[PDB]
C-alpha cells in the first residue's frame, strides 16, 4: 500500500533531520526540517482522501580509487547546491519585505513580489529534495567504503593473532613421540 511507504519515507527524514541535530548542522537541518513539512503535509492529506503531491516528495536511496573520487565529486556537488540553498533563503526573505512595505502603498509591486516569493519556495524545494538525496547518497558511500577498510585490517589483525597462537607445547609432546 502507500500508507504505509509514506509512512516509511517521512520516519526515515526524520531521523535523519534528528542526526543533523546532534552534529548541529544549521542548512541541513533546515532543508531536512522543510522536508517533513512536505510529508506532514503529506500525511494530513492523505488521511483526508485528498489528492496527495507524491511527486514533490523525495525519496530516500533505496526505498524503492574512483570511489574516493565519486566522494569529492558528491561532495563538491553538495556545495554548490548548498550556496544556491542560501541564495534562495536570502531573496525569500528579501520579497517578504518588499511584498510587507508595499502592501497599502505599492499594490503591484506587494503582489509581483509575493508571486516571485512563491516561484523562489518551489525552487528551494526542488533544491532540498535533490540536494538531501546526494547527502544521503554521499554519506552511504563513505560510509561502505569505511566498513570495507576496517572489515580488511581486521582481518590481518586476526590473522596476525592466529600466527602468533603457536601450540608449542603441543609440538613438544609429537617432538617426544617422534623420538
Amino acid at each position: 500500500n502507500m500508507l504505509e511507504a509514506l509512512q516509511q519515507r517521512l520516519e526515515k527524514y526524520q531521523s535523519v533531520e534528528a542526526a543533523a541535530k546532534a552534529e548541529n548542522n544549521s542548512g541541513k537541518a533546515r532543508r531536512f526540517g522543510r522536508i517533513v513539512k512536505q510529508y506532514e503535509d503529506a500525511i494530513k492529506l492523505y488521511k483526508a482522501g485528498k489528492p496527495v503531491p507524491y511527486d514533490e516528495l523525495p525519496v530516500p536511496p533505496g526505498f524503492g580509487g574512483t570511489t574516493g573520487e565519486a566522494i569529492q565529486k558528491l561532495r563538491e556537488t553538495e556545495n554548490m547546491l548548498i550556496k544556491k540553498q542560501e541564495f534562495l533563503e536570502a531573496k525569500i526573505e528579501d520579497e517578504l519585505n518588499i511584498a510587507r512595505k508595499n502592501a497599502s502603498k505599492n499594490k503591484e509591486v506587494a503582489l509581483q513580489a509575493l508571486k516571485k516569493k512563491k516561484e523562489l519556495e518551489k525552487q528551494l524545494q526542488q533544491i532540498d529534495g535533490t540536494l538531501s538525496t546526494i547527502e544521503m547518497q554521499r554519506e552511504a558511500l563513505e560510509s561502505a567504503n569505511t566498513n570495507t577498510a576496517v572489515l580488511t585490517t581486521m582481518k590481518n589483525a586476526a590473522d596476525a593473532l592466529k600466527r602468533a597462537h603457536q601450540n608449542m607445547d603441543v609440538d613438544k609432546v609429537h617432538d617426544m613421540m617422534d623420538d
